[PDB]
């Protein structure tokens, strides 16, 4: 079986951990609990395909986010998330991207563009406004929300299909 490696990279508090826990074990992490960084496998079949997902969850604080370089060298690709209701933390995407770009050193690297918290009603960031970055990165834009589910997979399993594309 195929293994892809995926890296969930983005601001302090977007929702990184809940969306990958919301993936691996189906269920909604209320607290907020700083991530250093952690990984978790699980075996899914995903168009047809048995494969292995191992997913690293990054730190988004300054104060933890030590070894991140490093850890996300490996990386095939990145989920970049910000959250709707956080304009900075997709203000700061660029950064993530840029990040991604030099650890990787390349212009084209199996991406995502996550905006997280649609469940929310108080959006600062319109979708509008996300789909002109993703189309300038030449990738997609999808809304998440890791306390309902929405697009939690739909937005792993493409990233599965960026790698795919590469
Ligand atoms: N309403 C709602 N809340 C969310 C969602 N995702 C995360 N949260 C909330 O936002 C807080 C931070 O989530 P968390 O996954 O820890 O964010 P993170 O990006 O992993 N933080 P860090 O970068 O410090 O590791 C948590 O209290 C969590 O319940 C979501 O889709 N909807
Ligand atoms: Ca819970
Ligand atoms: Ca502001
Ligand atoms: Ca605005
Ligand atoms: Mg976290």
């Amino acid at each position: 079986m195929t293994e892809y490696k995926l890296v969930v990279v983005g601001a302090g508090g977007v929702g990184k951990s809940a969306l990958t826990i919301q993936l691996i074990q189906n269920h909604f992490v209320d607290e907020y609990d700083p991530t250093i960084e952690d990984s978790y496998r699980k075996q899914v079949v995903i168009d047809g395909e048995t494969c292995l997902l191992d997913i690293l969850d990054t730190a988004g604080q300054e104060e933890y986010s030590a070894m991140r370089d490093q850890y996300m060298r490996t990386g095939e690709g990145f989920l970049c998330v910000f959250a709707i209701n956080n304009t900075k933390s997709f203000e700061d995407i660029h950064q993530y991207r840029e990040q991604i770009k030099r650890v990787k050193d390349s212009d084209d690297v199996p991406m995502v563009l996550v905006g997280n918290k649609c469940d929310l009603a108080a959006r600062t960031v319109e979708s509008r406004q996300a789909q002109d970055l993703a189309r300038s990165y030449g990738i997609p834009y999808i809304e998440t929300s890791a306390k309902t589910r929405q697009g939690v997979e739909d937005a792993f399993y493409t990233l599965v299909r960026e790698i795919r594309q590469h």
